[PDB]
């Protein structure tokens, strides 16, 4: 319930795909009636006008004045200078377009442009389950709290952000926390999200049945459930399969941040299949080595979790005692408020705090 | 020569191993006639005792009175909260054993404890390298500045330490920054350190060639080098091989980091050989992908790392330019200073900074 009071609002844009839908958050709230313009890729200058036309059009119709807009934008980009690079499916923006700068003098207001996977590790950060699992902890008695947190959206791609006590973790090139291309594990030669994505549920389960009929990962999933018809055990093996290289990627990643894991994006309805195989794979690897991973989602795993091996030690010679736990532990969660609700609290509350 | 006028004085403690050696900083110098003691670590209270003693030694013979203490410690240990975990050198340290507060409590100043790969990197953040590199850009007209910074030391293991603009990347289990334990790409059912250290090039040297007998790295530079006589074929894979590795565990480690990478240690008198298959591999495994990594220490090579594509671009509608440069990249460097004087200065600035 962060913000739930907050007067301030900001504007808002899913530029998703195919077209704008401009909208304004206040408190928590989405509070403005939605505007859908087409973005004319062709013209620079056309979608740079809607842009402002679908801004103009929002402003209007608003209480108070808003205090800045932020939304997240297809990139690469120097999203910290606020200009976009080439985009493919955008082509009036091969050359760098200062699109953040444009919308900062047409408004006055401030504005601020970042990746969907960086606005999802924030919204969790702050708004989702990273501070659920601390007081959660706390609530269990335990010392230990996690500042640290890696969220991945499993979707169309294999996106991802890493915030490390609060900071957004940008990088040097605005190309921090990059999970995608990481080395496949069972495809030396390719990338992880080639394994990670709505293609590798889709591809691997024509692979494993004889089925080359289209279908969605939904449809996989009903036939995994049992629901739908089909190749069941390959059905299983569609989402198994993701969870080994997602949990192999997560593995090297988490390895460098050491914090906690929150997964996300249209694939997590089938979490039921992922996460087991995925978990295994983690604790395999971390396992050479001194660390695990637990399944924040299960109540019997999230109790050893809280606890660990929980001591206190006495200062020498002093009578004083001090808070220790030699156990490393580390877990993974996926998000109970939506990549879509995360993403625009990312952008809500990353404007209210950078000011 | 940062540092260089101060009168700050931090004493220090090298726990390398066998005993206990006693020094103090002011300004960048050692201003003590070091003090050496052993280590009991059979018995706590003697240890511990000695670990009085050293320091006490120290303090008795400076001219202003010392306003810290920081130094690396073994571990695994809480470091920020400077209490040490189960040692295998260390007998007498199972438990728990509070050494941060235990002297914070003799001695009244503050005192910092973390490991080498930490304290190397923020050294090479403040003090070595990186500012190097970033006036060298300035100098060379580029707008570009690198904030984010991954240590690592090959020596006789794989140690890492990050830093992100400034700020030591601890993790929640104080295990941020590791490297040592991530997959090996030529031994999947190992770890990469097997392949990155003093080990892998002895062992590869005896397998590459038929000599059964004890060489040091430093030997086997020489033969791979002409000067000793042996396999030199044999002996340049032995470096060969281990720059491959280390590249492969570097490039997804930097994928997440996205920053400038340092190299130190021991092994680094062997740059001639590691550097190039490094480097190699690195521009393999992004190259999947638009991402260069560049050799800082080649003249040529680092003015195409300065200039990049950088260009200026008009804030559409305004008579403004606003500054940008498409073009993401990477570098590799090898530490001028020596693992040795930045892990010292590392101690020493990680002191003069969280007083």
């Amino acid at each position: 319930m962060m913000y739930t009071n907050d007067n301030r609002i900001v504007m808002t844009l899913d530029a998703g795909g195919t077209n704008f839908v401009f909208s304004a958050i206040q408190g928590g709230k989405e509070i403005a009636d939605p505007v859908v313009l087409p973005a004319c890729a062709d013209c620079l200058d056309k979608c740079l006008g809607n842009l402002v036309e679908g801004f103009k059009a929002i402003q209007a119709g608003l209480p108070e004045a808003p205090v800045a807009i932020s939304f997240a934008f297809p990139g690469p980009a120097d999203y910290q200078a606020g200009i976009i690079g080439d985009l493919p499916n955008f082509p009036s923006f091969r050359g760098g377009v200062a699109l953040g700068p444009f919308l900062e003098d047409i408004f006055g207001i401030p504005v601020f442009i970042n990746n969907d996977g960086s606005l999802f590790a924030y919204g969790e950060a702050l708004t989702g389950v990273l501070p659920e699992i601390n007081r959660r902890l706390r609530e269990a008695g335990s010392t230990k709290r996690y500042k640290n947190l890696l969220g991945v959206t499993l979707g169309t791609g294999f996106g991802a952000g890493v915030v490390i006590d609060g900071e957004l973790l940008r990088g040097d090139n605005a190309a921090g926390g990059y999970v995608w291309c990481l080395r496949n594990k069972k495809y030396p030669e390719y990338i992880v999200e080639e394994s990670v994505s709505i293609r590798a549920v889709m591809r691997v389960y024509a692979e494993r049945s004889g089925d080359a009929g289209a279908r969605t990962p939904k449809e996989i999933f009903e036939i995994a459930e049992g629901i739908r018809p089909g190749n069941r055990e390959a059905a299983i093996a569609a989402f198994e399969e993701l969870g080994e290289m997602a949990g192999d990627a997560l593995a090297s990643a988490i390895t460098l941040i050491d914090g906690l894991i929150v997964i996300g994006g249209g694939l997590s309805g089938a979490s039921k299949y992922i996460l087991p195989v995925l978990l295994k794979e983690m604790n395999a690897q971390t396992g050479m080595m001194q660390k695990e991973v637990y399944d924040l989602d299960e109540e019997k795993s999230f109790a050893g979790f809280a606890r660990g091996e929980a001591v206190e030690v006495l200062v020498p010679g002093t009578n004083r005692k001090v808070g220790y736990d030699p156990c490393k532990r580390i877990g993974v969660t996926f998000s109970k408020q939506g990549a879509n609700r995360s993403i625009a609290m990312g952008a809500y509350v990353f404007a209210l705090n950078h000011l």
